C-alpha cells in the first residue's frame, strides 16, 4: 500500500513532473501542470506523511527539519532515476514536495543555438557566461557544453551546484560535481578550494554574492574556462551588472578585466512553439579585435550597434519569418518593440 | 464544574467572540462586544487559571510562557472549531484570552466586491494586494479568493500565515497552510522554500519586513500569483509604500517592476449598514494597457484621474445613493472631502 | 592492488604532474596537461576513494575535511618526494587531487635572470620583491636567491609560506620554515614572530592582507632583508599596489618609506620557447642615487624613462633578436606594444 516507492512508480508511469504529499487529501502528482490527485491505489493520507517522507531522508537531514521547518535535499532510487524533496510543516503536520531530476543531458543540436556556441568550449580560457529568467534553459545549455567538453577533452572538470541538477559520466575527462550544502558550505569556498584542485573548467551554479563573481573572475584570468549562470535579460544587462556590482573605487578596472576575460555571453528565452511548444530564443556575443576595446572604454550602446554576434530581436524574426513563434509572442519577449515590427 | 471545555460550550451556546480567563473574576466573555461574566456555572476563579490553561497548551508553550512572560498559539477541539489563545501573565499570577477561530470562507457574493475581482483569480502570474486596516475584511477576502481558486482550478496552493485564520479543505487543487513561529521560522526563510515548494500560489500573510516584500516581488515577477496584505488605505498609498520602502538606489526600477507584475489592489473599509450593521467600501485597480505606463513613469497622481477601475469616492456615493452608509460616514470613511459632497 | 604508495610509483613513473582521485573512475593522471585513468593496474574505484584518501591523512584532517567539506595538507613519502593533496566530497563521495612537490632548488643561471639579481641577496636590510601572475616562476625565483645565501652565508633564514613549496637543508645558515595553517595560524600573526626569532633574512610567501604588507614593511626598514611575492605585472604596477591599499592619510609616507627600504623588483612571465618550450621573461629595478627621490616625489611616470635597470619591453625584444619569443608572443606578453614593433 503506502509505500514511497511505489507512488514514484505511478508518477512516472504518468509522466509526472512533480508528486505532492500532504495529510487531507492522496497523494497528488502534477502532470502537464495540472494537479491531479492518484487515488489509483493509495487512500487519503494520514499524518503518516511523515512516515513517508521519512524513509527518504538521511539523519541530518530529518535532524534539520527539527531545527528548522524544513529541509532541502535529493536522493536516488536506482530502479528509476534521481529526485529532488523539499519537506516541511504544513497544518503542524508534514508536507512533501518530490520533483524529477534529469536523467540524460541532451545533444547539443536538440538544443537550439547554433555551431558558434561550441567554439567556447575549445576556448582554453576565460568566461562563458549563460543567462536569463529561471526556466530558459540555463542549466540545461550549461550541461550540453560541459558533457561536450566531456566527451572529447582529457580535462578535469569541476561544478558547484544548487543543486547537482544533471550528472555527469567520466568520459575523456574526469568529472567532479560539489553540491552547496551538502559537500561544501558555501559556493564561495567551494569556488576559493576549486583553485587548488587542479581543475581545467569550473562550474559556478549560480553567481549571486559578490564575493563568488569575484572569485569567479580571479579563476577566469587565471588560466580556467569558468562557466556561470545570471538571470539578466540581454547581454549588454550581464556585463552592466556584474560590474555595477562591484564597489566604483575599481569598478573601470572591472571593465578592462572582463573585457580580456569574457568569452561569450548566451542570454536565453523559452517561447511557445507551434509543433510540440518548446522553442529557444537567445542573445549571443562572442567577443572579438572590435568589441573587446569598446567595453574597456565602456561603450557599451555603442556594441549593440556592431551586433549584425546576433542581437535578441534578430533571433525572434528568424524564429517568426520560418513559422514557430507568433508575432505577439516574438514582440513580448522582445527587449524592444521598436526594433521589430520593422520586420 | 470548572472544565474548559466547558465553558467553550457556554460561550458558542451565547455567541460569544472572546472568553477571558483571569483570577479575581469568574470567566468571562465578550457578546457584541461587552464583556459579561458567566457565573452561570463557574464560581470566581482560583489561581489555578494556570490549570485551565494548561488543559490546552503543548509542552513547548508552558516552556515559553515561562522562557518569556507570554504564548501566543492556536488549539483545536473537535466538539466545535479552533481557538486563537494569548496566555500571560497578570498580577504574579495566570490570565489568559482566547478568540475564535473562523470555520467557515464565506461565498463570495457574501463579501461585497464586484465578479471583476473574481478575474483576478483567473490571472496566471503576479501580485494580487488586498489593503486595509486591522478588520476591514482583508483576511476574509484573501480565503474567499483562495477557496474559490481552490473550487475551480488544479493547483498547489501555499499559504504562509500570522495565525492561520482560516482553514481549507482539499477540493481540485491541494492546499498547504503554514503558520509563521509553528511550521516555520519567519515569512521570509518560509517564502524563499516556497519558492522551491512547486506552488501555483503564495500567499504572504502579512508584508512587513523589506526582505519580505523583496522575496514577495521576486516570486511574483518569476510566475506565480503571490497575494499579499498591507494596512495602507488608498491604492496609490499602497504602490507608493511598498516602493519607499526599498533603497533609492534602484528604487525607480521597483516601479518598473511593480507595474510589469501589480495584477490588482483591493483597499477596504468595513462602515455601518443600516440592516445588520456590515457592509463593505472599497478602492478597485486592476491595471491595464494606460495605467501600465504611467507607474513606470511614475506619473502616480495622474493615475487617480484615468480611475473612473473605480476610486474610494465612488464606492462611497454609490453605497449612499441605494441608501446604506450615512453622510458623515461616507464623509469620516474618505480619503477626501472635496470629491464627495459634490455628490 | 589499490594502494596509494604504489599509484604514485606509477605516476612519477609516467612523470605525472599531478594525480586525481574520484569515485566513478579508475585512479587518474595528469600528464603534459592531459589527463589519463591509469587502468594499468588499478581498476574503477569505489567509494573507497575514501579509504585510499584516509592513510595519508592525519587525525585532526580527517576531523576537518567533516567539520567543513574539504582539506588542504601536505605528506610525505620517503621513497620519492613530497606531496600537495586536497582531499573533498565530490557527489556525496570522497574526492582528491594530489600535486608533486618539488624536491631540488634549481641553480641560479638555470633560471634566466641576469647576475645582477644575485647582488640583492648581498645587501643587509630591505625589500624585495618578485611578482607576477600564478605560474611565472616566482617561487622558484626566491627558492634560488634564499638558497644562494643558504650556501654562502651564516645566516638564520626564515620563511613564512603557503604552503611550503621548496625545502631547504642546512648549509652555512640554519634555515627555519613555517607554514600558515599549520604550523601557524596566520602569516600576520607568524611574521610578528619572525620579528622576535633573530632571523637574518624573513620571507613572506604571500602579502595579500594590509596588515602584514606593514608587518612586512617594519621588518624590512628595522635590519631585515625580507623577500615579498605580490601578483603585479610591471615594477610600477607593483609600487603603486603596495602604496595604494594604505589609507591615504599618511599614504605619503609609505612612498618615503618605500623609497628608503625597496632593494630590487623583479616581475616575471613564462613564455613558450623554441626548444623544450620554457623561456622566462622580466622587468628588473634596482634603485639607485637618481631613482631613489623620484619616488619620494611620487614621480613614478618620470621613472620608466630613466630605466634604460631594464623595462619589460627590453627584455622581449632581446628574447626575440636572439630568436626564442614569436613576435605576438612577445606582443601579448607586453605591458605597451607601442614602445615595441619600434625593434
Ligand atoms: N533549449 C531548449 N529548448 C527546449 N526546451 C528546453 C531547452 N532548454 C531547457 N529546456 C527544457 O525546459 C525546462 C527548463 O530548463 P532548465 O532547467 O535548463 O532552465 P533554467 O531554469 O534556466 O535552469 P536552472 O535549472 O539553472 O534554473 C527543462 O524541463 C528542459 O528540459
Ligand atoms: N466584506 C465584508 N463584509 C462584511 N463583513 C466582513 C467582510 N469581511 C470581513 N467581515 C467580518 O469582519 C470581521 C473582520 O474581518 P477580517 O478579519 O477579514 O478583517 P482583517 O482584520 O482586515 O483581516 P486580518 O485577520 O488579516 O486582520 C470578521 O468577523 C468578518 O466576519
Ligand atoms: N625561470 C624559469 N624558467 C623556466 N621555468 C620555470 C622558471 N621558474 C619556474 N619555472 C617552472 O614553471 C613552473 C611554475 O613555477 P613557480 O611555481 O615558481 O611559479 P609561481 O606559480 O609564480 O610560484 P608560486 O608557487 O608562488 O605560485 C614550475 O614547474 C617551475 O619548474
Amino acid at each position: 500500500e503506502l509505500k514511497i516507492l511505489e507512488i514514484i512508480k505511478e508518477a512516472i508511469e504518468l509522466g509526472a513532473s512533480d508528486i505532492h504529499l500532504t495529510a487531507g487529501a492522496p497523494p497528488a502528482v502534477r502532470i502537464d501542470g495540472y494537479i491531479k490527485f492518484l487515488k489509483d491505489f493509495p487512500r487519503l493520507t494520514p499524518e503518516d506523511t511523515q512516515k513517508l517522507a521519512y524513509s527518504v531522508m538521511s539523519e541530518k537531514h530529518r535532524q534539520k527539519l527539527e531545527e528548522n521547518g524544513q529541509v532541502d535535499f535529493s536522493f536516488g532510487v536506482r530502479g528509476v532515476g534521481r529526485f529532488r524533496a523539499n519537506v516541511f510543516y504544513q497544518r503542524g503536520s508534514v508536507a512533501a514536495a518530490l520533483r524529477s531530476l534529469p536523467a540524460e543531458i541532451p545533444e547539443f543540436k536538440k538544443l537550439g543555438l547554433p555551431d558558434k556556441v561550441l567554439e567556447l568550449c575549445h576556448r582554453k580560457m576565460g568566461l562563458i557566461l549563460v543567462t536569463g529568467p529561471t526556466g530558459s534553459g540555463k542549466s540545461t545549455t550549461i550541461a550540453s557544453m560541459i558533457d561536450y567538453i566531456n566527451q572529447t577533452k582529457s580535462y578535469h572538470i569541476i561544478t558547484i551546484e544548487d543543486p547537482i541538477e544533471y550528472v555527469f559520466k567520466h568520459k575523456k575527462s574526469i568529472v567532479n560535481q560539489r553540491e552547496v550544502g551538502e559537500d561544501t558550505k558555501s559556493f564561495a569556498d567551494a569556488l576559493r578550494a576549486a583553485l587548488r584542485e587542479d581543475p581545467d573548467v569550473i562550474f559556478v551554479g549560480e553567481m549571486r554574492d559578490l564575493e563568488t563573481v569575484e572569485t569567479a573572475l580571479r579563476a577566469a584570468e587565471t588560466g580556467h574556462l569558468v562557466f556561470g549562470t545570471l538571470h539578466t535579460n540581454t547581454a549588454i544587462d550581464t556585463i552592466h551588472r556584474i560590474v555595477d556590482i562591484f564597489p566604483l573605487n575599481q569598478q573601470e578596472q572591472v571593465r578592462i578585466v572582463l573585457s580580456f576575460i569574457l568569452q561569450g555571453i548566451i542570454s536565453q528565452r523559452l517561447l511557445p512553439k507551434i509543433g510540440g511548444g518548446r522553442v529557444l530564443a537567445y542573445e549571443l556575443l562572442i567577443p572579438n579585435t572590435a568589441i573587446r576595446n569598446l567595453i574597456r572604454e565602456n561603450k557599451l550602446q555603442q556594441v549593440y550597434s556592431l551586433m549584425q554576434m546576433q542581437t535578441m530581436n534578430q533571433t525572434l524574426y528568424k524564429l517568426y519569418k520560418q513559422g514557430l513563434i507568433t508575432l505577439e509572442d516574438a514582440m513580448e519577449a522582445s527587449p524592444d518593440p521598436k526594433e521589430l515590427e520593422r520586420m
